[PDB]
């Protein structure tokens, strides 16, 4: 109406309001302190009841960009602190705010967070709720720039009924750790998967992020028609374009708006977004983009029909060829919740190049006829991938699995510096354990999901410290090439041994009193250490000094005078596995 900032007050409610203010300026002013950015909070709060009682008061008929600027430009200390920012304040709305926007530190230089001791959050939760929560989603908020505001408001409503439910329980930490290390993954996952997608409409282009929303809408809304997907699919697109251009209110509008017509439309998408769509002005959103798919409808015919069969294939196809190969990709996808979105972009990529070759020759029909059987070994591939990798899960352990891995892809891959190769295949790991509890039907959309964000986190890495060209190569490759391009890397028979380092393998009496996490990653990082100086050991010698250094620990552990112990007997360890690994 005739005020902005007294309708989003009402939609909001107060306490909505403050928190996502907060988090707003937290995200801009990255270095200012919390006190100052209370101060800022309670000033925007004050004045919006202003306008809630007077729509027609002062500065009330103002933008929300305007007003938001306005404010940003009153810090004082701005030219000292951000300097160059400050600059901002002397253009003109709308380039004052674009001027913000490049200013946004997608990686600013703050210290790591770190977790205090269950009793200290839960004392501190207890003496003062708000503040303590406060505080946190400023410091989170401050670290991540770009990450949604209402969507880091959903996980400190999380963070608070953790708290609530934990800091009561008999035994408080061991109620909390899991939660709290499960919300940070969680958030971690959701942070990936958000500059994942960003990334590739930035390199990509529009094209690839359209195909990709094509698929997973219609894996979502099988029942809906093809013209109400592509017309989902083309505000899907804007609403990222704006959302990644790291304007918030541009981007929240854009939602707002798109969750509504989904709504008011529900009847004609899906039957799941009942629940979605009663929920607060805050959530609907949230709740629509994670449903889950909808059931298919049950009388659907046959591919083949339309898509190779009928003799306008390319009559079709030349008509509107991106619309085509929608309707294809659409067609499959939703007959198919089942398969992971890059694994159809695959398949309709692989069809694309098909009818490209075969509609330029003399009898279409016959070229382009066996199509649906070349698709037969992509889909084959990642399936097969699974049911190995889950099985093999299923015998060892989740550590013992993850061990696995790392005698595997230190082989690939030797130059990966350990530390690195632990992480990696630590996450591989758990990908494992949280994928595999799920039914074959909802496998390969899982592991996608999971393995999309160890992947990129690997890139990045490898990104600052360059260490070889197959990884490089995988990394920059297409984003739907990304993972086979790993699981196609082969045992490197170029590289050469790393020189015994006596050191390396020489362990004391501490690795009992230390922690299983801590435990495991010392015993895995000597294994990786073992592989790079062995690489040609195969998994029955390995399995042996395994076996062997397993036996040693849990002995001097157990026994008088460790610190002997492990001197003593390392020696024969170390002796004897040199000779059995010749
Ligand atoms: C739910 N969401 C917002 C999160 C909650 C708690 C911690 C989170 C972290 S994090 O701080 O634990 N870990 C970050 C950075 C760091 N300080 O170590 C990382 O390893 O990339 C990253 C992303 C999202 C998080
Ligand atoms: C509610 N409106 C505005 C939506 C916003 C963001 C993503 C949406 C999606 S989605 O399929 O892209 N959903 C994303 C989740 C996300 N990153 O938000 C995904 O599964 O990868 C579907 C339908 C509506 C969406
Ligand atoms: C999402 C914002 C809510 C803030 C509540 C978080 C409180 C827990 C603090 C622990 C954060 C340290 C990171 C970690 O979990 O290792
Ligand atoms: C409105 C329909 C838009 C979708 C166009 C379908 C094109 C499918 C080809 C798949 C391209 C893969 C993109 C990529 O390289 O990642
Ligand atoms: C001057 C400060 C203005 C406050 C900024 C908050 C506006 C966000 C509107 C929230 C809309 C929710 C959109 C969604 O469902 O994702
Ligand atoms: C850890 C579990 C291994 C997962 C197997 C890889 C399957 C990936 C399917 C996604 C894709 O189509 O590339
Ligand atoms: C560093 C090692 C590269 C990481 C490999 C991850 C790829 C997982 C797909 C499973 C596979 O085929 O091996
Ligand atoms: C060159 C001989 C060095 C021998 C050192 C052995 C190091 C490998 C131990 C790795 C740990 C096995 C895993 C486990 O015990 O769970």
């Amino acid at each position: 109406h005739k005020s902005e900032v007294a309708h989003r007050f009402k939609d909001l409610g107060e306490e909505n309001f403050k928190a996502l203010v907060l988090i707003a300026f937290a995200q801009y002013l990255q270095q200012c302190p919390f006190e100052d950015h209370v101060k800022l909070v309670n000033e925007v709060t004050e004045f919006a009841k202003t306008c809630v009682a007077d729509e027609s008061a002062e500065n009330c008929d103002k933008s929300l960009h305007t007003l938001f600027g306005d404010k940003l430009c009153t810090v004082a200390t701005l030219r000292e602190t951000y300097g160059e920012m400050a600059d901002c304040c002397a253009k003109q709305e709308p380039e004052r705010n674009e001027c913000f926007l490049q200013h946004k530190d997608d990686n600013p230089n703050l210290p790591r967070l770190v977790r205090p001791e269950v009793d200290v959050m839960c004392t501190a939760f207890h003496d003062n709720e708000e503040t303590f929560l406060k505080k946190y989603l400023y410091e989170i908020a401050r670290r991540h720039p770009y990450f949604y505001a209402p969507e880091l408001l959903f996980f400190a409503k999380r963070y608070k009924a953790a708290f609530t439910e934990c800091c009561q329980a008999a035994d408080k930490a061991a109620c909390l750790l899991p939660k709290l290390d499960e919300l940070r993954d969680e958030g971690k996952a959701s942070s990936a998967k958000q500059r994942l997608k960003c990334a590739s409409l930035q390199k990509f282009g529009e094209r690839a992020f359209k195909a990709w929303a094509v698929a997973r809408l219609s894996q979502r809304f099988p029942k809906a028609e093809f013209a109400e997907v592509s017309k989902l699919v083309t505000d899907l697109t804007k609403v990222h374009t704006e959302c990644c251009h790291g304007d918030l209110l541009e981007c929240a509008d854009d939602r707002a708006d798109l969750a509504k017509y989904i709504c008011e439309n529900q009847d004609s998408i899906s039957s799941k977004l009942k629940e979605c769509c009663e929920k607060p002005l805050l959530e609907k959103s949230h709740c629509i983009a994670e449903v889950e798919n909808d059931e298919m409808p049950a009388d659907l015919p046959s591919l083949a029909a339309d898509f190779v069969e009928s003799k306008d294939v390319c009559k079709n196809y030349a008509e509107a060829k991106d619309v085509f190969l929608g309707m294809f990709l659409y067609e499959y996808a939703r007959r198919h919740p089942d398969y992971s979105v890059v694994l159809l972009l695959r398949l309709a990529k692989t069809y694309e190049t098909t009818l490209e070759k075969c509609c330029a020759a003399a009898d279409p029909h016959e070229c382009y006829a066996k199509v649906f059987d070349e698709f037969k070994p992509l889909v084959e591939e990642p399936q097969n991938l699974i049911k190995q990798n889950c099985e093999l899960f299923e015998q060892l352990g989740e550590y013992k699995f993850q061990n696995a891995l790392l005698v595997r892809y230190t082989k690939k891959v030797p130059q990966v510096s350990t530390p690195t190769l632990v992480e990696v295949s630590r996450n591989l790991g758990k990908v494992g354990s949280k994928c595999c509890k799920h039914p074959e039907a909802k496998r390969m959309p899982c592991a996608e999901d999971y393995l999309s964000v160890v992947l990129n986190q690997l890139c990045v890495l490898h990104e600052k410290t360059p260490v070889s060209d197959r990884v490089t190569k995988c990394c920059t490759e297409s984003l739907v090439n990304r993972r086979p391009c790993f699981s196609a890397l082969e045992v490197d028979e170029t590289y050469v041994p790393k020189e015994f380092n006596a050191e390396t393998f020489t362990f004391h009496a501490d690795i009992c009193t230390l922690s299983e996490k801590e435990e495991q990653i010392k015993k895995q990082t000597a294994l990786v250490e073992l592989v790079k100086h062995k690489p040609k050991a195969t998994k029955e010698q390995l399995k042996a000094v395994m076996d062997d250094f397993a036996a040693f620990v849990e002995k001097c552990c157990k026994a008088d005078d460790k610190e002997t112990c492990f001197a003593e007997e390392g020696k024969k360890l170390v002796a004897a596995s040199q000779a059995a690994l010749g």
